[PDB]
């Protein structure tokens, strides 16, 4: 944390942030989204970190370089340790991103290897190279050398995220599935883990062997896993949070922003809203059956009238936000809401569906009042639109994300949130092997226009390629795009150095402070 000269700092330096659900795991492996990359990003350290701007930065890398984009070499601070005071070395990168690479972890983000194009993942991620071959090598202890299949030029902004952060080898080995019990963990962030009592809290301490603990403020962050975005706000107001989790309930936002203008944080965020598609099953592989979803949702109904929180009604999966993003509108999306209705409605009946036999099928979200409210908002608009008829389910946070992997649903209420700012964020999740994708979509043109965006000269031809694969998804209605998020969230005045500025919103406890109140 870099403190003003001037603030004076409060006696107790603790901290308490609601952390909208409660996480998968806390092993960086096993982890894909929000909620667990918040924690994550306190207990363990790859090699770059944002700043408090989002800029990529000194993480357990002090110094890096590359060759031709393609040969990244890492230059490991002397003093890195583990909360055991154990030395983090080169070798325990290699160690961790085999593991990642390795199909007996199953890592939902087994993929970030292919996204920044590391040589053998492919045939490591299929099984027909042993993990040991990725292109990684602890050159000594304090040299970590990657060498990738492409040029890669934003190779080190993917650096920060927590499937790249080192596991510890000895407490993996030695307790399997249990080595993120708190008796049992080992980490190398800012803090260390005290307390995990599913389903309450999550209680992290200041870990004094990470090596900018000296900087570290704040001393202990509790972490909650409270779904309901109203009792988040109740807690915050009632003085037990200082920090909401960022989903904003639809009921008292207007109340807030009035009663309390200053703690009302609402800032840029590279993340969208969608309805994700079960790509493969029937009907839903049928793309006039996507379309006429995707065409008759009113986003301005959505983003103006029923949420109006300062969200962007969107027509894309990536936001045009992004660093070097630069999209074509579709055609849809400058029709007025009723001819897109016309549309869809012939769609429809192409694909059979009557309005005696209308199509039905199960709108899926994971428990939150938010969810829910746009949920009901969206089935009647559907209905109203188009003649269907959804049937709303919801599950807990983890199971969610487990359906959607397995593919054991029809529509579901989806965001994505950037993991680097820089398009391919977004369009690798769409790639027919990735992971990540659980819009189980498989479209080799679009394989082939994201390949080539490794394979050509100049960024003004990779902005092209980003805006066709942004078209050939558009044109397959892979997804229904709804908004693209704004960053809402309720900070207490005494909490420092959450500045907003950071569109990934890529927050490290280390970095914040308790301003004497
Ligand atoms: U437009
Ligand atoms: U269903």
């Amino acid at each position: 944390a870099d403190v003003p000269a001037g603030v004076q700092l409060a006696d107790k330096q603790t901290l308490v942030r609601n952390n909208g659900s409660e996480v998968q795991s806390l092993d960086p492996h096993k982890i894909e989204g929000v909620p667990e990359s918040n924690v994550s990003r306190d207990l363990f350290e790859g090699l770059l970190i944002s700043d408090v701007e989002g800029h990529p930065s000194p993480g357990v890398a002090e110094k890096w370089e590359n060759k031709d984009f393609k040969v990244w070499t890492f230059h490991l601070r002397e003093n890195a340790k583990w909360s055991d005071g154990t030395p983090v070395t080169a070798h325990d990168f290699v160690y961790s991103w085999q593991r990642l690479a390795d199909p007996n972890t199953a890592s939902p983000y087994a993929s970030y290897l292919q996204y920044g194009h590391i040589a053998n993942i492919d045939d490591i991620i299929a099984g027909k190279k042993p993990a040991t071959d990725l292109g990684v090598k602890a050159l000594d202890d304090h040299t970590f050398e990657v060498t990738l299949s492409e040029p890669v030029p934003y190779f080190y902004k993917l650096l920060v995220h927590p499937s790249v952060s080192p596991v510890p080898k000895s407490a993996v080995e030695k307790f399997g599935d249990k080595w993120t019990q708190p008796a049992n963990i080992v980490t190398n962030g800012a803090y260390k883990l005290k307390n995990w009592v599913v389903n309450e809290r999550i209680v992290l301490e200041r870990n004094p062997q990470y090596w900018d603990n000296a900087k570290t403020v704040i001393n202990q962050v509790t972490y909650l896993p409270i779904s309901s975005e109203v009792t988040d706000v109740n807690r915050y107001r009632s003085g037990e949070i200082d920090m909401t989790y960022n989903n904003m309930p639809i009921e008292l936002f207007q109340k807030l922003k009035k009663e309390i203008p200053n703690e009302v944080r609402v800032d840029p965020y590279l993340c969208t809203y969608y309805y994700e598609i079960n790509n493969q099953k029937a009907p839903f592989n049928d793309v006039r059956v996507r379309t006429a979803l995707k065409l008759a949702l009113d986003r301005d109904i959505i983003v103006n009238k029923v949420k109006n929180q300062g969200d962007l009604p969107a027509y894309s999966y990536t936001p045009p936000y992004t660093d070097g993003a630069k999209l074509v509108e579709p055609e849809w999306f400058k029709w007025s809401q009723q001819k897109r209705n016309e549309e869809a409605k012939k769609l429809l009946a192409e694909a059979g569906f009557t309005a005696d036999k209308p199509l039905t099928f199960d709108l899926l979200y994971n428990t939150s009042d938010l969810h829910k409210k746009l949920a009901i908002a969206v089935a009647s608009i559907w209905k109203k639109n188009l003649g269907v008829n959804v049937n709303l389910e919801n599950q807990e946070w983890k199971t969610f994300l487990d359906t959607r992997h397995q593919g054991t649903f029809d529509v579901a209420r989806a965001g994505w949130c950037a993991d680097y700012n820089e398009p391919t964020s977004f369009l690798n999740t769409m790639l027919s092997d990735s992971s990540n994708n659980t819009a189980h979509y498989k479209s080799p043109a679009f394989d082939k226009l994201i390949a080539d965006t490794l394979k050509v000269a100049d960024d003004t031809q990779r902005s092209e390629l980003y805006a066709k694969a942004e078209q050939q998804l558009d044109k397959d209605s892979a997804i229904v795009p709804v908004y693209y998020y704004v960053n809402a969230r309720l900070v207490k005045p005494w909490v420092g150095g959450y500045t907003g500025k950071d569109p990934l919103d890529n927050i490290y406890v280390k970095n914040l402070y308790i301003i004497k109140h």
